[PDB]
């Protein structure tokens, strides 16, 4: 498996927008996982969407793009708080299980 790329490397909103950052991964035949993180890596959002638990209610999403290769991960209604790094992680589910990460990208957030 190849590591995800995650883009842009520096993503500047003004608190109250949406941020979106792009995750592109190019998979195996293999079934996977990807992960977006604020980075210790706190989990935000994840492709599949997680039918392992519960739904749960959330400012953050992650999308498959139509062209499968692109995610969208992205936060509504961004607060000076979101300010911080985050990356992408690609976990293979076979043949052998391993996370690949992308490098972080940095979400400012400015004040109104
Ligand atoms: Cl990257
Ligand atoms: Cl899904």
């Amino acid at each position: 498996m190849n590591p995800p790329t995650f883009s842009p490397a520096l993503l500047v909103v003004t608190e109250g927008d949406n941020a979106t950052f792009t995750c592109s991964f190019s998979n195996t035949s293999e079934s996977f996982v990807l992960n977006w993180y604020r980075m210790q890596p706190d989990k935000l959002a994840a492709f599949p969407e997680d039918r392992s638990q519960p739904g749960q209610d959330s400012r953050f999403r992650v999308t498959q793009l139509p062209n499968g290769r692109d995610f969208h991960m992205s936060v509504v209604r961004a607060r000076r708080n979101d300010s911080g790094t985050y990356l992408c992680g690609a976990i293979s589910l076979a043949p052998k299980v391993q996370i690949k990460e992308s490098l972080r990208a940095e979400l400012r957030v400015t004040e109104r």
